[PDB]
């Protein structure tokens, strides 16, 4: 009876630690997501963008250097979903 809800969020930093380049799984019933984010793990979580209509979203707000944590809700005919479980930012993994 809970409308579905985004999943599978991740948090990515560039190289640089300028922007955290969100990605998650679409919501069935969405119309568009609710990115928010915290200082602290578990909030409450301050909304940083609303009418999102794509399953990403760069946060060039972050203070290079701080670790933040984020949920995506979903709006689905009006209504809003819960959140997401929360994604802890990182930085990217290096390869080889």
């Amino acid at each position: 009876s809970a409308p579905a809800f985004p999943t599978g969020l991740s948090a990515v930093l560039d190289s640089s630690g300028n922007t955290a380049n969100l990605t998650w799984n679409a919501a069935p019933g969405a119309n568009s997501y609710n990115v928010k984010r915290s200082t602290k793990s578990g909030g409450p979580y301050t909304t940083i963008a609303t009418n999102i209509t794509s399953t990403n979203y760069t946060d060039t707000g972050v203070a290079t250097g701080t670790k933040y944590y984020y949920v995506v809700s979903a709006v689905s005919n009006g209504v809003e979903t819960l959140n997401s479980a929360e994604a802890i930012l990182q930085y990217p993994k290096l390869e080889h």
